[PDB]
Protein backbone atom coordinates (compact mmCIF):
# COMPACT_ATOMS: atom_id res chain seq x y z
CA UNK A 1 0.00 0.00 0.00
CA UNK A 2 1.85 3.29 -0.87
CA UNK A 3 1.43 6.16 1.30
CA UNK A 4 0.84 3.54 4.09
CA UNK A 5 1.86 6.81 6.89
CA UNK A 6 -0.56 9.02 5.08
CA UNK A 7 1.80 12.28 4.80
CA UNK A 8 0.59 14.90 2.51
CA UNK A 9 2.51 14.52 -0.76
CA UNK A 10 4.01 17.48 -2.28
CA UNK A 11 3.38 16.86 -5.97
CA UNK A 12 5.83 18.72 -9.31
CA UNK A 13 4.23 18.30 -12.82
CA UNK A 14 5.76 18.96 -15.88
CA UNK A 15 4.23 21.03 -18.02
CA UNK A 16 3.18 18.18 -20.02
CA UNK A 17 1.89 16.55 -17.23
CA UNK A 18 -0.07 19.19 -16.35
CA UNK A 19 -2.43 18.95 -19.78
CA UNK A 20 -4.38 16.23 -18.36
CA UNK A 21 -6.33 16.86 -15.29
CA UNK A 22 -8.16 13.75 -14.47
CA UNK A 23 -4.73 11.52 -15.82
CA UNK A 24 -2.55 13.87 -13.20
CA UNK A 25 -5.53 12.81 -10.21
CA UNK A 26 -5.32 9.24 -11.34
CA UNK A 27 -1.71 9.16 -10.68
CA UNK A 28 -1.65 10.78 -7.50
CA UNK A 29 -3.85 8.19 -6.19
CA UNK A 30 -1.58 5.53 -7.83
CA UNK A 31 1.35 6.93 -5.30
CA UNK A 32 -1.23 7.40 -2.22
CA UNK A 33 -1.74 10.89 -1.48
CA UNK A 34 -5.18 10.62 -0.86
CA UNK A 35 -4.60 8.68 1.88
CA UNK A 36 -3.61 11.77 3.58
CA UNK A 37 -6.63 13.75 2.45
CA UNK A 38 -4.96 16.64 1.14
CA UNK A 39 -1.76 16.79 -1.42
CA UNK A 40 -0.10 19.97 -2.61
CA UNK A 41 0.65 20.71 -6.43
CA UNK A 42 2.92 23.72 -7.38
CA UNK A 43 2.41 24.09 -11.03
CA UNK A 44 5.02 23.54 -13.89
CA UNK A 45 7.73 26.89 -13.71
CA UNK A 46 5.98 27.74 -17.67
CA UNK A 47 2.52 28.42 -16.34
CA UNK A 48 0.21 31.01 -15.07
CA UNK A 49 -2.99 31.20 -13.91
CA UNK A 50 -3.40 34.83 -15.68
CA UNK A 51 -1.36 37.36 -16.68
CA UNK A 52 -1.73 40.25 -13.75
CA UNK A 53 -3.41 40.92 -10.63
CA UNK A 54 -3.15 44.72 -11.31
CA UNK A 55 -6.84 45.56 -12.01
CA UNK A 56 -8.93 42.97 -9.19
CA UNK A 57 -9.93 46.13 -7.30
CA UNK A 58 -13.12 46.45 -8.41
CA UNK A 59 -15.07 42.87 -7.51
CA UNK A 60 -17.58 43.53 -5.29
CA UNK A 61 -17.62 41.61 -1.54
CA UNK A 62 -21.48 41.69 -1.31
CA UNK A 63 -21.61 40.10 2.11
CA UNK A 64 -18.34 40.48 4.38
CA UNK A 65 -18.27 37.97 7.03
CA UNK A 66 -16.98 39.06 10.56
CA UNK A 67 -15.93 35.14 12.14
CA UNK A 68 -16.81 35.76 16.20
CA UNK A 69 -15.77 33.31 18.16
CA UNK A 70 -16.84 31.90 21.42
CA UNK A 71 -15.14 29.29 23.66
CA UNK A 72 -11.64 28.63 24.78
CA UNK A 73 -8.70 29.31 22.62
CA UNK A 74 -8.11 25.55 21.35
CA UNK A 75 -12.04 24.62 21.45
CA UNK A 76 -13.62 27.05 19.79
CA UNK A 77 -16.85 27.76 17.45
CA UNK A 78 -17.42 31.24 15.39
CA UNK A 79 -20.56 32.48 13.66
CA UNK A 80 -20.25 34.85 11.12
CA UNK A 81 -22.25 38.17 11.13
CA UNK A 82 -22.86 40.04 8.11
CA UNK A 83 -21.39 43.62 7.36
CA UNK A 84 -21.81 46.41 4.38
CA UNK A 85 -20.94 45.36 0.89
CA UNK A 86 -17.20 46.30 0.21
CA UNK A 87 -14.93 46.32 -3.10
CA UNK A 88 -11.68 44.44 -2.65
CA UNK A 89 -9.74 47.54 -3.19
CA UNK A 90 -11.51 48.43 0.07
CA UNK A 91 -11.26 44.79 1.90
CA UNK A 92 -7.47 44.92 1.02
CA UNK A 93 -7.34 48.39 2.96
CA UNK A 94 -8.83 46.47 5.73
CA UNK A 95 -6.47 44.07 5.88
CA UNK A 96 -3.45 45.92 6.12
CA UNK A 97 -4.76 48.16 8.71
CA UNK A 98 -3.44 48.32 12.11
CA UNK A 99 -6.05 46.60 13.98
CA UNK A 100 -6.67 43.79 11.19
CA UNK A 101 -2.67 43.02 9.97
CA UNK A 102 -0.45 40.24 10.48
CA UNK A 103 1.54 40.96 13.87
CA UNK A 104 5.33 40.63 13.25
CA UNK A 105 6.38 37.50 13.43
CA UNK A 106 9.80 34.86 12.92
CA UNK A 107 8.57 32.36 10.67
CA UNK A 108 5.31 29.94 9.96
CA UNK A 109 5.64 28.36 13.25
CA UNK A 110 5.93 31.33 14.99
CA UNK A 111 3.21 33.03 12.98
CA UNK A 112 0.85 29.22 14.28
CA UNK A 113 1.49 29.98 17.70
CA UNK A 114 0.29 33.27 17.52
CA UNK A 115 -2.89 32.22 15.69
CA UNK A 116 -3.72 29.48 17.83
CA UNK A 117 -3.14 31.78 21.15
CA UNK A 118 -5.14 34.68 20.37
CA UNK A 119 -7.35 33.95 17.76
CA UNK A 120 -10.92 34.05 19.69
CA UNK A 121 -9.58 37.65 21.35
CA UNK A 122 -10.21 38.82 17.77
CA UNK A 123 -13.17 39.25 14.79
CA UNK A 124 -11.32 38.87 11.28
CA UNK A 125 -13.65 39.89 8.26
CA UNK A 126 -13.56 37.17 5.59
CA UNK A 127 -14.92 37.62 1.69
CA UNK A 128 -16.13 34.16 1.08
CA UNK A 129 -18.02 31.95 -1.14
CA UNK A 130 -18.00 34.60 -4.14
CA UNK A 131 -18.85 33.17 -7.23
CA UNK A 132 -16.82 33.97 -9.99
CA UNK A 133 -13.56 33.19 -11.52
CA UNK A 134 -9.89 34.85 -11.72
CA UNK A 135 -8.16 32.41 -14.47
CA UNK A 136 -7.37 33.98 -17.66
CA UNK A 137 -9.69 32.47 -20.66
CA UNK A 138 -6.78 31.40 -22.43
CA UNK A 139 -5.35 29.36 -19.50
CA UNK A 140 -5.89 25.89 -21.02
CA UNK A 141 -4.08 23.95 -17.92
CA UNK A 142 -5.95 23.54 -14.17
CA UNK A 143 -8.38 26.16 -14.97
CA UNK A 144 -10.47 25.99 -12.68
CA UNK A 145 -13.68 27.68 -14.27
CA UNK A 146 -12.78 24.80 -16.94
CA UNK A 147 -12.84 21.43 -14.90
CA UNK A 148 -15.24 18.42 -16.09
CA UNK A 149 -18.72 19.05 -13.90
CA UNK A 150 -20.07 16.82 -11.30
CA UNK A 151 -22.96 16.40 -12.93
CA UNK A 152 -21.40 14.83 -16.74
CA UNK A 153 -19.27 12.80 -13.62
CA UNK A 154 -22.18 11.22 -12.55
CA UNK A 155 -23.95 10.77 -15.38
CA UNK A 156 -20.53 9.03 -17.08
CA UNK A 157 -20.52 6.24 -14.02
CA UNK A 158 -23.95 5.96 -13.33
CA UNK A 159 -25.81 6.45 -16.63
CA UNK A 160 -28.23 9.29 -15.12
CA UNK A 161 -28.59 12.83 -16.42
CA UNK A 162 -29.52 15.56 -13.93
CA UNK A 163 -29.81 19.12 -13.05
CA UNK A 164 -27.63 21.51 -11.98
CA UNK A 165 -23.98 23.01 -12.54
CA UNK A 166 -20.89 24.17 -10.40
CA UNK A 167 -18.44 26.72 -10.78
CA UNK A 168 -16.23 28.30 -8.82
CA UNK A 169 -15.98 30.52 -5.70
CA UNK A 170 -13.16 33.40 -4.61
CA UNK A 171 -12.26 34.07 -1.26
CA UNK A 172 -10.66 36.93 0.36
CA UNK A 173 -9.18 36.75 3.49
CA UNK A 174 -7.16 38.43 6.14
CA UNK A 175 -4.87 37.61 9.53
CA UNK A 176 -6.95 34.79 11.38
CA UNK A 177 -9.78 34.15 8.90
CA UNK A 178 -10.60 30.25 9.75
CA UNK A 179 -12.30 27.75 7.73
CA UNK A 180 -13.65 25.57 10.48
CA UNK A 181 -13.55 21.88 10.68
CA UNK A 182 -15.11 19.97 7.34
CA UNK A 183 -15.60 17.83 4.64
CA UNK A 184 -17.03 18.77 1.35
CA UNK A 185 -20.57 18.41 0.40
CA UNK A 186 -21.17 14.87 -0.29
CA UNK A 187 -17.78 13.92 0.71
CA UNK A 188 -16.53 15.82 -3.03
CA UNK A 189 -13.27 16.79 -3.63
CA UNK A 190 -12.06 19.95 -3.52
CA UNK A 191 -9.62 21.91 -5.87
CA UNK A 192 -8.23 25.50 -4.75
CA UNK A 193 -6.12 27.47 -6.21
CA UNK A 194 -3.93 30.61 -3.71
CA UNK A 195 -4.07 33.27 -6.23
CA UNK A 196 -2.23 35.96 -5.02
CA UNK A 197 -1.29 37.28 -1.08
CA UNK A 198 -0.14 35.49 2.12
CA UNK A 199 -0.13 32.07 3.03
CA UNK A 200 -3.08 29.74 4.07
CA UNK A 201 -2.04 27.22 6.65
CA UNK A 202 -4.01 23.81 6.88
CA UNK A 203 -5.13 20.59 8.81
CA UNK A 204 -5.88 17.61 7.94
CA UNK A 205 -7.27 14.20 8.92
CA UNK A 206 -6.66 10.73 7.27
CA UNK A 207 -10.07 9.52 5.27
CA UNK A 208 -9.74 6.55 6.88
CA UNK A 209 -9.15 7.94 10.33
CA UNK A 210 -12.53 11.01 9.80
CA UNK A 211 -14.70 8.84 12.75
CA UNK A 212 -12.52 9.56 15.06
CA UNK A 213 -12.23 13.22 14.35
CA UNK A 214 -16.40 13.28 14.77
CA UNK A 215 -16.19 11.20 18.01
CA UNK A 216 -13.80 13.76 19.32
CA UNK A 217 -16.39 16.65 17.99
CA UNK A 218 -19.38 15.24 19.95
CA UNK A 219 -17.47 14.63 22.98
CA UNK A 220 -16.14 18.70 22.57
CA UNK A 221 -19.29 20.49 21.18
CA UNK A 222 -21.68 17.97 23.59
CA UNK A 223 -25.14 20.85 23.10
CA UNK A 224 -24.51 21.06 19.19
CA UNK A 225 -24.27 17.15 18.53
CA UNK A 226 -27.55 16.57 20.12
CA UNK A 227 -29.02 18.89 18.05
CA UNK A 228 -27.18 17.57 14.91
CA UNK A 229 -26.05 14.34 14.08
CA UNK A 230 -23.59 15.58 11.39
CA UNK A 231 -22.95 19.10 12.61
CA UNK A 232 -19.78 19.14 11.26
CA UNK A 233 -21.74 20.24 8.29
CA UNK A 234 -22.21 23.39 9.73
CA UNK A 235 -18.82 24.37 9.31
CA UNK A 236 -18.53 26.46 12.54
CA UNK A 237 -16.19 24.45 14.91
CA UNK A 238 -12.49 24.88 15.65
CA UNK A 239 -10.37 22.57 17.75
CA UNK A 240 -6.57 22.93 18.01
CA UNK A 241 -3.22 20.72 16.57
CA UNK A 242 -2.01 20.80 20.51
CA UNK A 243 -5.94 19.07 21.78
CA UNK A 244 -6.06 17.21 18.38
CA UNK A 245 -2.61 15.49 19.82
CA UNK A 246 -3.74 15.78 23.74
CA UNK A 247 -6.84 13.56 21.90
CA UNK A 248 -4.80 10.77 19.75
CA UNK A 249 -6.30 12.35 16.53
CA UNK A 250 -4.13 11.73 13.59
CA UNK A 251 -3.69 14.77 11.32
CA UNK A 252 -0.99 16.82 9.31
CA UNK A 253 -0.26 20.08 8.61
CA UNK A 254 1.38 21.76 5.95
CA UNK A 255 1.28 25.94 4.05
CA UNK A 256 0.19 26.58 0.75
CA UNK A 257 1.92 29.70 -0.58
CA UNK A 258 0.88 31.77 -3.84
CA UNK A 259 0.82 30.18 -6.98
CA UNK A 260 0.07 26.44 -5.32
CA UNK A 261 -2.86 23.97 -5.83
CA UNK A 262 -4.02 22.02 -2.84
CA UNK A 263 -6.34 19.18 -3.82
CA UNK A 264 -8.56 17.68 -0.87
CA UNK A 265 -9.91 14.28 -0.88
CA UNK A 266 -13.47 12.51 -0.28
CA UNK A 267 -13.99 12.68 3.71
CA UNK A 268 -10.79 14.37 4.38
CA UNK A 269 -11.38 16.56 7.27
CA UNK A 270 -9.74 19.82 6.97
CA UNK A 271 -9.45 22.87 8.43
CA UNK A 272 -7.12 26.23 8.57
CA UNK A 273 -6.42 29.81 8.42
CA UNK A 274 -4.81 32.60 6.56
CA UNK A 275 -1.72 34.43 7.35
CA UNK A 276 -3.07 37.94 5.53
CA UNK A 277 -4.53 39.49 3.26
CA UNK A 278 -4.94 37.18 0.45
CA UNK A 279 -7.26 35.41 -2.37
CA UNK A 280 -8.25 31.95 -3.47
CA UNK A 281 -10.02 30.42 -6.20
CA UNK A 282 -12.01 27.32 -5.18
CA UNK A 283 -14.23 24.12 -6.52
CA UNK A 284 -15.93 20.89 -5.92
CA UNK A 285 -15.02 17.89 -8.27
CA UNK A 286 -15.32 14.05 -9.01
CA UNK A 287 -14.13 11.27 -9.94
CA UNK A 288 -15.11 7.38 -10.46
CA UNK A 289 -13.49 6.59 -7.13
CA UNK A 290 -15.99 9.77 -5.25
CA UNK A 291 -19.11 7.71 -6.27
CA UNK A 292 -19.16 5.11 -3.36
CA UNK A 293 -18.10 8.31 -1.15
CA UNK A 294 -20.87 10.55 -2.08
CA UNK A 295 -22.88 7.14 -1.42
CA UNK A 296 -22.20 6.95 2.19
CA UNK A 297 -21.81 10.80 3.01
CA UNK A 298 -23.78 12.15 6.27
CA UNK A 299 -26.19 14.62 6.09
CA UNK A 300 -27.23 17.80 8.31
CA UNK A 301 -31.30 17.54 8.31
CA UNK A 302 -31.67 19.56 11.14
CA UNK A 303 -31.46 22.74 8.90
CA UNK A 304 -28.79 24.62 9.77
CA UNK A 305 -25.91 23.29 6.70
CA UNK A 306 -26.27 25.19 3.48
CA UNK A 307 -27.74 23.45 0.71
CA UNK A 308 -27.03 24.29 -2.73
CA UNK A 309 -29.56 23.57 -5.75
CA UNK A 310 -27.16 21.34 -6.93
CA UNK A 311 -26.81 18.59 -4.15
CA UNK A 312 -30.75 17.85 -4.03
CA UNK A 313 -29.61 15.93 -7.13
CA UNK A 314 -27.00 14.04 -5.48
CA UNK A 315 -28.98 13.01 -2.42
CA UNK A 316 -32.03 12.31 -4.37
CA UNK A 317 -29.81 9.86 -6.81
CA UNK A 318 -27.00 8.50 -4.34
CA UNK A 319 -29.11 8.12 -1.29
CA UNK A 320 -32.38 8.17 -2.27
CA UNK A 321 -33.86 6.66 1.19
CA UNK A 322 -32.60 9.93 3.21
CA UNK A 323 -34.01 12.19 0.45
CA UNK A 324 -37.30 12.84 2.04
CA UNK A 325 -35.90 13.79 5.26
CA UNK A 326 -32.44 15.41 3.88
CA UNK A 327 -34.84 17.59 1.95
CA UNK A 328 -36.90 18.37 4.34
CA UNK A 329 -34.24 20.52 5.34
CA UNK A 330 -35.96 22.21 3.10
CA UNK A 331 -36.56 25.86 4.05
N1 LIG B 1 6.59 12.14 -1.31
C1 LIG B 1 6.28 13.31 -1.83
S1 LIG B 1 6.17 14.67 -0.81
N2 LIG B 1 6.01 13.49 -3.14
C2 LIG B 1 6.17 12.55 -4.19
C3 LIG B 1 5.46 12.77 -5.36
C4 LIG B 1 5.58 11.89 -6.43
C5 LIG B 1 6.40 10.79 -6.33
C6 LIG B 1 7.11 10.56 -5.18
C7 LIG B 1 7.00 11.44 -4.11
N1 LIG C 1 -13.95 13.90 -15.75
C1 LIG C 1 -14.49 14.39 -14.65
S1 LIG C 1 -16.09 14.95 -14.73
N2 LIG C 1 -13.81 14.50 -13.49
C2 LIG C 1 -12.59 13.81 -13.24
C3 LIG C 1 -11.63 14.42 -12.44
C4 LIG C 1 -10.43 13.78 -12.18
C5 LIG C 1 -10.19 12.53 -12.71
C6 LIG C 1 -11.13 11.92 -13.49
C7 LIG C 1 -12.33 12.56 -13.76
N1 LIG D 1 2.74 25.78 18.34
C1 LIG D 1 1.54 25.94 18.87
S1 LIG D 1 0.24 26.19 17.80
N2 LIG D 1 1.44 25.87 20.21
C2 LIG D 1 0.36 26.23 21.07
C3 LIG D 1 0.41 25.78 22.38
C4 LIG D 1 -0.61 26.09 23.27
C5 LIG D 1 -1.67 26.86 22.87
C6 LIG D 1 -1.73 27.32 21.57
C7 LIG D 1 -0.72 27.00 20.68
O1 LIG E 1 -9.96 28.58 1.66
C1 LIG E 1 -10.92 28.43 2.46
O2 LIG E 1 -11.34 29.35 3.20
C2 LIG E 1 -11.61 27.10 2.54
N1 LIG E 1 -11.31 26.21 1.43
C3 LIG E 1 -11.69 24.93 1.45
O3 LIG E 1 -12.23 24.42 2.42
C4 LIG E 1 -11.46 24.11 0.27
O4 LIG E 1 -10.83 24.57 -0.71
O5 LIG E 1 -11.93 22.96 0.29
NI1 LIG F 1 -13.12 22.60 2.02
ZN1 LIG G 1 -27.47 20.17 11.25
Amino acid sequence: AQNPNCNIMIFHPTKEEFNDFDKYIAYMESQGAHRAGLAKIIPPKEWKARETYDNISEILIATPLQQVASGRAGVFTQYHKKKKAMTVGEYRHLANSKKYQTPPHQNFEDLERKYWKNRIYNSPIYGADISGSLFDENTKQWNLGHLGTIQDLLEKECGVVIEGVNTPYLYFGMWKTTFAWHTEDMDLYSINYLHLGEPKTWYVVPPEHGQRLERLARELFPGSSRGCGAFLRHKVALISPTVLKENGIPFNRITQEAGEFMVTFPYGYHAGFNHGFNCAEAINFATPRWIDYGKMASQCSCGEARVTFSMDAFVRILQPERYDLWKRGQD
